[PDB]
């Protein structure tokens, strides 16, 4: 844990002239609050109160206030406010002034569900994410435009990868404050880049997730283009996906790994994967919170349609990496980058450990082309699709119970009512899809 | 009726230069072919044959050959400006290279559910339906534009109502056509249009429909403006339906008719409305056969939202006009103008007579405004809502049994799959209100 | 030979801050990814993998997870990588999951053949390419014009030779990288350009080559025009083939000199070009492995045009150059620079290893101009005519079932696929030409 004192002295090291407290709201989208170093024991100390109203996930205007309690181990430097002020970062928890902490803060959702592993014996719960992201060229505006940034593809090179000199200078970033970064690259669809780095702690592996998105961002709006983490925003490509590599750490041994079975997997991660599945249906609504999301689990775009899982395979709802070690890992890879990290980790973390304490024995494994497989060929080996409309998906989350009680009372009933009538614009709206089809033929 | 020595005479007497053969496909397409008046004894002699595999929902390739039958009760002069090229058409009933009445050809499916309230006693089955159209400018090169000519309302009058030499000229040349016209004018939305025409038996009530949109498609295109039958063009504004006025009739009688019960209304009627009101939940993909309708389908602009009846009143599904007598009609708003009228008609019959052999005790007339209650207030009640979607609405038919029969075995079996791949082909596609929403938000 | 203990110290020693691992799919596109100096002991424990099912022809979707295992002989920094973010790369060989390597890998194709020449004994099949390209300017928005920077001939100087201080900041940026390089001049066709640099080993001269393009590509886009190898942009001037300059070697002396015999060339020379005379037509699809290179091969722009060979004579498929010695080297010709420089290598070894266990009695030359030769005299000498088109030469192809076994199997059949796609896509569509020809006509 890092010092409060020490903090205090961090910015006279390096004479930090501001420093941002952030949380994140309930649809997954990054607030802050800028501050002098003037004001840094009036933090540091917990007295930063702010409007709950207006943030989309909170108290309603009768109880507003709210106050902010950094987390400082979450203390880095923004290195691109460098010449300006130097600006540290600090990311906050939301507390009520009963000094009760929010039931509604997505940050305590998962501060509270991973000690529920603490009653049954884990230590760590890895999370290695892989957001990918498209890149939008920019007008004389400056305001993004639906042009991409190459009509490029998987691994392809310089001519061809127009961001080869941008995610190298969004990695450069990002490493500047405190990461390991594996690798970077081009996905298969044209302007799709992916930036992966190592796993982490569950919550400081989301807390460097909100963290990689707005570096993404900032660091191409200042290379003329503009990142981002819609999922589907073209037909007929590759969607971007960010995977979900889970693996539970206990005293020094990955609690995958069975040392010689043969697929080298305990029977721990055998019903782990029983969890999540069982409830596929169920708390996708919440992964994939965006009516889009499902415009792009649709089959044959590398996404997964259906609920399965296999080995080295990227057809199904969860991937076995061919390679296991000590970072053995099992890929849910239905995850996209417009849901809540904190909510997602809280989410299936539940759903999936209550899969080895129910026990539940696991599915067949999958192991061919799922898109290739007839209507009523594949429902003779019980796999079934996941959900496709919102609607469809939250009516079975709704349902769902398991899920349904880890994320909070105050967060469902805030959250369901958020993306209903989000869906409601939708389903009574009329797209120029519409006008093309009918106008003119009846 | 009408004798083969009628149809020479009428020619050689009105002078007609060329003969069209009309019918309409699985969609509501009326689609013709031309012959000379050389021919004009060919066709009769049932001797012309078109390419089958060509009109969508008809028939393979392997069995193309297929034969047009004319019905000689149907042929009316085109008056528009042919001296030379003067008209002459008759609706085909379809047969087979073996004369046998064609399955597809949905004229002989109305005719044939035609046969069992000859069986039930009623001497026809009258409809006066009020299709509601929209009117939009035409480019310089006369594409359909996205204007419409007045911004006028319900009922309004010159100079705010600019199709009115429009209507004007589409009456006068209906009146031309064997038609009696009762009114014309203004619809609620700008630039929508009612003409409403005196009922008729179906099987000429509808050929009086298909002769309908042709001749304000072509009348309208005249005064250079190009006419839509699109449930909702505009998000916001009331989808034009084509509500059906239908009575049965009895040896000179409107058999819905009897001036005692509860509101001078008869026993084959109140039994006809529980059919409807059991069976609506199931044809509502035929009555409405198209993805938009399901968003005129939101309330408040006076269309059906749920199953439920009431008088005088234009929030249900089932208004019943105040006037009665021979005035006595069953008003179903549900229907809107891309519907096909003979698997429309020939459906609901299957609906309302399986309410005459059982009559199923039809529920309570909520005479309130169905459009002010509550999630809590629609239950209380029981009230079914109309389904969610062309989704729902597929499924929600291949359960009624009795409408199934209604349609055919071989007319189900080529428009479920002419939806299903309709349906996926919006279910994957990406619209620009996906990317308004989320591509510069997340 | 260089070990993962010189790769720690240059490191550290030149200050790169990158590690670039490539390779190639099957039609010759590299593709590579990128990675810190933090991971260069994951790549050198071999430690990481990709996706093999977006590799363009390297496998399908069920079984993509496949590593990557680094060449330390190919270690190169790249030059234009300022001090801020500078690049070392690494060439590396596909091994499926289980360390077994892949059969469908290029580069081990050429491993196993160049063991089929240990069995013979010759120490190395040496190899000298001449990749010919044409230069195209660059629009106001990037995009690679239809316009020729200078509009030249061949050997010219400035000012008629745009890119003559192009062909200077290659020459540099290759002689950086551990290049040496033979001449810099322009070619015959207008805005066309050569860069001869001097042979190596084929396994790296195939690494120098798939280098040099990447190398001009990047450097010619600086200077802001495309760098392009597409074999006949332009119809009715020269087409830029990459010319292959091969010779054998035993105990540091060419296998290829011998005074004495007709030509000062040596038996297992002339025996060489036996195994290629006859075998021509069959690798003849994997030389010119694409539609456009097949317009190319037509007669008049100094390309081969029927298989024959002939003494300083620029017409033939196979050109041998007068100066011999140790620049003794025979000159194939059909090749452009859209073939596989490792399918090809491993091609015409097995096609030329046979011609020494077989020898068929070579040819003699037809030391005439073959270009100015009509039918009558063609199939006098009996001259093997050349595939007119791809669809030609795969047919052409599957039957010499050596250069086939040359190929391996796994990439055979991932050959034909796509070729045959290709060949299809392009037999089927319809172009501008035929809509000039014929349209206005009948
Ligand atoms: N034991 C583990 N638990 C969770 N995540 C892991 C583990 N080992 C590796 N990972 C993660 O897997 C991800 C690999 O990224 P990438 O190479 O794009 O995956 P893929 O092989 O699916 O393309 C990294 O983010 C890494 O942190
Ligand atoms: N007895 C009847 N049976 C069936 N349809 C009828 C009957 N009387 C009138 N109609 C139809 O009602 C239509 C007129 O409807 P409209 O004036 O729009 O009434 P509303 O405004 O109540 O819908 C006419 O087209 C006519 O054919
Ligand atoms: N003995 C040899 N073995 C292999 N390659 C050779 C040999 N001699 C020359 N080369 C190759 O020939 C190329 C020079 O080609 P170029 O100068 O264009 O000759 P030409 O103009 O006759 O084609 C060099 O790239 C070199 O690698
Ligand atoms: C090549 S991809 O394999 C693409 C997957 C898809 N874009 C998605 O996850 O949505 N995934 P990964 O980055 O793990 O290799
Ligand atoms: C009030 S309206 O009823 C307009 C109908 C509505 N736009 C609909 O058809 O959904 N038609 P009419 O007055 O002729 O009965
Ligand atoms: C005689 S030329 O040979 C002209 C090149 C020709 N257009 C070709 O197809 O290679 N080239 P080079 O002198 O490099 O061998």
């Amino acid at each position: 844990k890092y010092t409060k004192e020490d903090i205090f002295r961090f910015a006279d090291e390096q004479n930090v002239k501001f420093i941002r407290l952030q949380f994140t709201d309930i649809l997954g989208i990054i607030k802050n609050v800028e501050i002098p170093v003037s004001q840094l024991k009036k933090a540091l100390d917990n007295k930063i109160m702010f409007d709950g109203s207006s943030i989309e996930g909170f108290v309603r205007i009768e109880e507003s206030d709210m106050y902010l309690f950094p987390d400082l181990d979450t203390w880095v430097v923004f290195p691109w406010t460098a010449e300006k002020g130097k600006v540290a970062r600090m990311i906050c928890d939301i507390y009520n002034p009963d000094m009760t902490p929010f039931a509604g803060d997505p940050r305590a959702n998962l501060k509270r569900v991973l000690k529920e592993m603490e009653e049954l014996g884990f230590t760590e719960f890895n999370l290695g994410p892989e957001p990918e992201f498209f890149l939008f060229k920019l007008d004389e505006n400056r305001r993004p435009t639906l042009e991409l940034n190459d009509s490029g593809g998987y691994f392809d090179l310089a001519p061809t990868d127009l961001g080869e000199n941008c995610r190298r200078d969004i990695v450069l970033e990002l490493e500047e404050m405190g990461f390991e970064i594996e690798a970077s690259h081009h996905e298969v669809a044209p302007g799709q880049h992916e930036i992966d780095f190592k796993y982490e702690d569950a919550i400081t592996a989301c807390d460097s997730i909100q963290t990689f998105k707005l570096v993404v961002k900032t660091i191409a709006r200042k290379h003329g283009l503009h990142a981002t983490f819609m999922p589907k925003p073209l037909f007929g490509v590759n969607g971007s996906g960010m995977h979900f590599n889970m693996s539970l750490f206990n005293e020094k041994g990955n609690a995958f790994f069975d040392e010689s079975g043969e697929l080298e997997l305990s029977q721990t991660a055998y019903h782990f994967l029983a969890g999540m599945l069982k409830h596929a249906r169920g708390y996708t609504a919440v992964t994939n919170p965006t009516i889009n999301s499902f415009k792009r689990l649709v089959p044959g775009y590398e996404a997964p349609c259906y609920i399965a899982w296999s080995g080295k395979n990227r057809s199904p709802l969860v991937r076995v990496p061919s390679s296991r070690g000590l970072s053995t890992r099992l890929e849910l890879r239905s995850v996209d980058p417009s849901a809540n990290p904190y909510l997602a980790m809280a989410v299936l973390l539940k759903a999936g450990l209550s899969g080895i304490k129910d026990e539940l024995t696991p599915p067949a494994p999958v192991d061919r082309n799922i898109y290739g497989m007839n209507e009523e060929e594949r429902e003779a080996t019980g796999i079934y699709d996941l959900p496709e409309s919102l609607g469809h998906a939250l009516i079975e989350l709704e349902k769902n119970e398991i899920i349904k009680d880890g994320l909070g009372e105050h967060i469902f009933e805030h959250f369901i009512e958020a993306k209903t009538i989000e869906c409601d614009m939708f389903r009574t709206a009329v797209h120029p899809w519409e006008r093309e089809q009918y106008l003119e033929i009846y």
